[PDB]
C-alpha cells in the first residue's frame, strides 16, 4: 500500500504548519497578557494601591492569568498535555 506512507508523510507536514502558526498566534496572547501585568505594574501599582487600593493586583491577576490560559487553550491538547510534568 504506497498510499499509507503518502498519508503518513502528508499528515506530518499538516502536523509541522499548524504548530508554526499556532506559537506566532499564542506568543501575541501571552504578550498581550504580560502587556496587562506590566502595564499596571507600573501605572496601577506605584505606592497609592498600598493605602488600600488592590485593584492592581486583580489586573495582574487577571492579565497575568489572562496569556496561561489563552496560551493553553489556543494551544493543541496533545501540546498542552506534552508540557505538563
Amino acid at each position: 500500500p504506497l498510499g499509507s506512507p503518502e498519508f503518513a508523510a502528508m499528515d506530518y507536514k499538516d502536523d509541522d504548519d499548524k504548530a508554526l502558526e499556532n506559537l506566532v498566534v499564542l506568543n501575541a496572547a501571552s504578550v498581550a497578557g504580560a502587556h496587562g501585568i506590566l502595564s499596571f505594574l507600573v501605572f496601577f501599582c506605584a505606592a497609592w494601591y498600598i493605602k488600600g487600593r488592590l485593584a492592581p493586583g486583580a489586573a495582574y491577576a487577571f492579565y497575568g492569568v489572562w496569556p496561561l490560559l489563552l496560551l493553553l487553550l489556543a494551544l493543541p491538547p496533545r501540546a498542552y498535555a506534552a508540557a505538563a510534568s
